[PDB]
């Protein structure tokens, strides 16, 4: 049995999972929190802690059939989109993408540096959350701005949750027992970040996040779509600095900005109790999601299936109901008994006669990344 | 009997002398190059007096023309002004405080107001606000998902624009269909120098593509439309640009011109047919964005009765319309090639007879709409 250690190294936390890519078992998963704040002063201590956690649950990486370490990198820009076997020269070049993701890319590079030191005798592979969307059609990838400026600074719609969108698209095809290449679908990844994609066969045609993960759907703390004039308006009238505005949009916006609620699951009870702010937050969220579904129906022209995924998409029946209600004339008919029934694994929530199928399809990014690592290393 | 409708900008003043009851323009024209070195029109006072002479020249002496009002176009009414408003000095004072919402367009409109009230004191002057139609957008559409206390303090919301055109076309679409407006759900696509879409349920708009300002939404002649707001921080950080330079780039050096260097669509067509790659890309980006708004608004409405194209491009460019709604048969839209290519310029059906959703071209007439708003608010 072979395993891949999949790592997500953040500024204050490091998430890991030791995954069997063949039969999909996680031997062990974990998170190291409060890095550099703490008993975990740096990422070196953090990875060592992860080793101790693995050991404590019975795993010896020396005996676990470890064949690769998979490193999650948020932003690969235009240059890194396939799973990439790491060496010193590639890692140097990865440093150049940091202006596209100044919060998230640097600590990933810290995780690579530490892991390559402590685990020098196995391959390390980077997987980029932008990668799936590298070959978006030019019509969807290109913003309508000054072309010379765009080219010089590599400005385009990059898109994120790429691993999840691709994985779920493949799993929806498997659920329907139809070749993926013949299917047109929409995937709704509704989690801490929220993004939508429109996918034809193996090729995405559009996706809701953009240059950065801020664009598109309303999210836990991110605004999604807003007039970019918000920045100059707030700078002029409120006297705010550009970085302050950007921080507000990324961290004090979305559901928390509108309602103060940090846990999406609390919204329902607050609404039921008559909290107007919670109702407004949920309505704004739902309205934006409805628009992206409609928009992507138009992009695709024909849509075979719509799938909900991630922490909210997989679990919140009200979200799913309110996202597609009143769209029977667009070919979407939900079966509320199925929508309400719960369950693990992929399942149909549309009525049997719905022209467009609607599914819940659980995502498993770590499994997908483990498989990517095995594939790029020889299979 | 007649209303002088004006649009007073920094460099030009557009006017039209309108007969609202016969739906006719008695006279139309423009004063250009306001304030220029060689120009005999140094300011807005001079500009308006020129317009008077022109009107005299085409048989209309303002003394015998039956002028009963002047309609003044104001881009932004904020949350304060959203119905046609009879102007006085108190109203004008309140209006000045809104200029941070439209710093380039509102001030020259207020200059036109001052001059016109002074030169034509015996007629009423009425302001019509391009944001007004959308004042009562539902909260889910009006509210951006940002810090609520901050949004309330600085009156940040989706305002929407081209309100006069969206409303008027929605009314004319209902008239074309011999159906009451209240019972209709529709999409209006205003494609001109600026481009915006709306979703309307009866007399109430449910959503519209422009936002806090006219930048948001569709790709336009020189405006980007939708883009990740991180573009500002990113360009300020990497390229060293100031915020105001980025905003200027997004408003003046973006859209079709940003992507192709072209100002038209007429020009775009021939560049495309001769094999120009930048022209094709620009048009593909425009078309993709417009298709998404159509789909988005179909979902907002749930049921849609009619989609209407309007303004300079929507009224005249059969390719734009074909590219915007082809391949949407499964969403209920079936375009008819022959009808779409028809040479006529009145309100007309371009969908196939059996299309579940009707598709129209409905010419806009913002000046007529405003002339009628003036008469109405004055009791006429």
């Amino acid at each position: 049995a072979r395993r891949v250690l999949v790592i997500n190294s953040g500024s204050s936390s490091l998430k890991f999972q030791l995954v069997d890519p063949e039969f999909g078992v996680a031997a062990s998963t974990g998170i190291v929190e409060r890095i550099g704040e703490s008993p975990v002063p740096d990422h070196d201590a953090a990875l060592r802690r992860a080793f101790d956690m693995l050991a404590g649950d019975g795993v010896d990486l020396n005996t676990a059939g470890l064949v690769a370490v998979g490193h999650r990198v948020v932003h690969g820009g235009n240059t890194f989109y396939r799973p990439t076997v790491l060496d010193d020269a590639v890692i140097a070049r990865l440093h150049e993408l940091s202006e596209l993701a100044p919060l998230h890319n640097p600590p990933a590079l810290q995780g690579i540096e530490v892991a390559r030191r402590l685990l020098p005798d196995i391959a390390h592979v980077a997987v980029f959350d932008t990668g799936f969307f590298h070959d978006l059609p030019p019509a969807a990838a290109t913003y309508a701005i000054d072309r010379e400026l765009a080219d010089r600074w590599q400005i385009r719609r990059y898109g994120f949750h790429g691993t999840s969108h691709r994985y779920v698209s493949e799993q929806a095809a498997a659920f329907l027992d139809r070749p993926l290449r013949g299917l047109k679908q929409i995937v709704l990844h509704l989690g801490n970040g929220c993004s939508a994609s429109a996918i034809a066969g193996t090729r995405p045609l559009d996706t809701s996040m953009g240059l950065t993960p801020l664009e598109g759907l309303v999210m836990g703390t991110r605004s999604g779509d807003i007039d970019p004039s918000i920045v100059s308006y707030l700078c002029h009238t409120a006297g705010m600095g550009v970085d302050d505005v950007e921080s507000m949009l990324n961290h004090r916006s979305g559901v928390v900005g509108l309602s103060g609620v940090r846990d999406f699951r609390r919204l329902r009870e607050l609404i039921e109790s008559g909290d107007g702010a919670a109702q407004l937050a949920y309505s704004v969220f739902t309205h934006r999601l409805r628009k992206y579904i409609g928009a992507y129906l138009a992009v695709l022209g024909h849509t075979d299936v719509i799938s909900f995924t991630a922490g909210i998409g997989e679990n919140d029946a009200a979200v799913r109901r309110d996202a597609v209600s009143g769209m029977e004339e667009l070919g979407i008919v939900l079966d509320e008994r199925r929508n309400l029934a719960g369950g693990k694994g992929a399942r149909q929530i549309s009525a049997d006669d719905s022209p467009i199928t609607v599914l819940v399809v659980p995502t498993n990014e770590e499994l997908a990344i483990a498989r990517d690592c095995v594939r790029v290393l020889g299979g």
